[PDB]
């Protein structure tokens, strides 16, 4: 009865909690606990899914802008929206979970071709949603050209989340590179390419910003650079 009333709520709550984990000290084991939690979540979902397959009105998930009888695909597409998010590992586990949930979906269960089905209408919106970042599109990347350190770090987070989303998609073979590159080509990709000549491996202390080691935490900046 409780899961019949509570599956998506706690799931999105844990998503957000781990997102907060990205927002602070990320080395603590709380991330492992959330990972184990969502493992339990996917384990019960794969154990019990037919209720999710039907639109069953549960408690509204905290992250759920609409309001209707909740279905599996509801939160499936909701999580799909929550990709490219500036929580690189939260986004990574999210996309891997969704990938393992395509079998759970009542549509193209075995085929990844459900992504192809949504691609027909969403030919380009994956650039603005699945690859939302880089510069949140462009805009976060243009400010990175004249340039704080925290802004640098969050921009790197967004860019790397988008890049890893690209890599996961292409290596999954669930999407073609020509579909994502050359048709919905992202300027942020080559902007980062240029930024490599700008700051990566030669500006190991600055980003040609002139606007601001431990007094400047160049260690974590370098950690991000190597990442």
């Amino acid at each position: 009865s409780l899961v019949e009333q509570f599956v998506f709520e706690a799931l999105v709550i844990y998503m957000e909690s781990l997102a907060l984990a990205h927002a602070d000290e990320k080395s603590l084991g709380t991330i492992q606990q959330c990972c184990d939690a969502i493992d339990h979540l996917c384990r019960i979902i794969e154990k019990k899914h037919v209720s999710l397959n039907k639109a069953k009105k549960r408690r509204l998930p905290r992250g759920f802008p609409p309001s209707a009888s909740l279905c599996l695909l509801d939160l499936v597409k909701w999580l799909l929206a929550h990709c490219g998010r500036p929580q690189t590992e939260c986004r990574h586990k999210s996309i891997e979970l969704f990938y393992k949930f395509v079998p759970l979906l009542p549509g193209n269960r075995s085929p990844n071709l459900w992504l192809k089905d949504v691609l027909k209408e969403e030919g380009v919106s994956f650039l603005i949603n699945t690859f939302e970042g880089g510069g949140c599109g462009q805009p976060s990347g243009i400010l990175a050209q004249p340039t704080s350190l925290q802004a640098t770090l969050c921009w790197l987070d967004l860019l790397l989340a988008a890049l890893e989303c690209y890599n996961t998609f292409i290596g999954e073979r669930t999407v073609g590179a020509l579909q994502v590159l050359g048709t919905e080509a992202q300027s942020s990709l080559l902007k980062a390419v240029a930024f490599f000549l700008e700051s990566i491996a030669m500006h190991d202390i600055i980003a040609a910003e002139k606007c601001f080691t431990s007094p400047q935490e160049g260690e974590r900046y370098n950690y991000s650079k190597c990442t």
